[PDB]
RNA sequence: ACUGAAACUGUAGUAGAACCAAUCGGGGUCGUCAAUA
């Protein structure tokens, strides 16, 4: 699916429909091979898997705390801008 | 005591209307030339 709708792709941005945005778009890895594969194969395909959290598991086998405390600093950087809703 | 999820800044719009690269001009026709001794 996903190499057949990169390959699909041919415009983005604004003013798509009077020439501006004209572009490939390619996944690394993605081909036509697989392109091929999903027309070879679509028609045996099922519903996908339904969707589940990852849930959290727990031992409780964890030492009872005792001090002293250690402070590991993490120092964090941001590469993308970053959300943190404060109010929605 | 625990990151919400998901959502194309897109959609419509002709850098165009107007403006003469033009106005005037017979491919024509006659007197010397030179300055010393």
């Amino acid at each position: 699916i996903l190499a057949s709708g990169a390959k699909l792709t041919e415009r983005l941005g604004g003013k798509r429909r009077r020439g501006n945005g004209r572009c490939e778009l390619k996944f690394s890895g993605y081909s036509d091979q697989q392109i091929q594969w999903l027309k070879d194969n679509y028609q045996s395909v099922d519903q996908p898997p339904k969707y589940q959290q990852n849930k959290l598991q727990s031992a409780g086998d964890n030492p009872e705390q005792q001090p002293p405390w250690h402070i590991i600093p993490l120092t964090i950087k941001t590469l993308s801008p970053v959300v943190l809703p404060a109010r929605t």
